[PDB]
């Protein structure tokens, strides 16, 4: 059912556990190479990520793996709602620290219930985001393209 089920902290912010569901791309690998605790260490402007992801499409080298985070219980949902008000007051978006096993970068993106799904990551090869639905976090992870063992 779902991909990975950890914490995301944020230090001085926010951190609790929450479960990643496939949203597009290849979600395959995800579960054994994400560590228990995803630490976010910062933010970013919007344009600067989706000017690397329209390069990332360019060359066929690294993939693009949308996820969906969904808080396990109701004191995570408190948490939650508060790094999803932080980021999306701000117009900003986190960015993971972590030396992850293939993750060149991951990215934690806040979507509002009503928002329009960046022009980025426009039709999506996975199951997608239902038209009705709250205020998500997104994780959009960028990893090297290959096949493995």
């Amino acid at each position: 059912n779902f991909i990975w089920k950890g914490f995301i902290n944020m230090p001085s912010v926010a951190k609790f556990v929450t479960k990643a569901y496939p949203v597009s791309g290849s979600p395959e690998y995800l579960t054994e190479d994400l560590p228990d605790s995803i630490q976010v260490g910062g933010r970013i402007s919007p344009q600067t990520v989706w000017d690397y992801v329209e390069k990332i499409k360019a060359s066929g080298t690294k993939e693009i793996c949308v996820v969906r985070f969904t808080p396990v219980t109701e004191e995570d949902q408190i948490s939650y709602t508060l790094l999803f008000a932080y980021f999306s007051s701000r117009k900003r978006y986190g960015v993971a620290a972590n030396n992850m096993k293939q993750v060149k970068d991951m990215y934690l993106i806040p979507l509002g219930a009503t928002d329009k799904i960046p022009h980025p990551l426009v039709p999506f090869d996975g199951p997608g985001l239902e038209l009705h639905r709250p205020n998500l976090l997104l994780g959009l992870i960028i990893r090297q393209k290959l096949k493995r063992q």
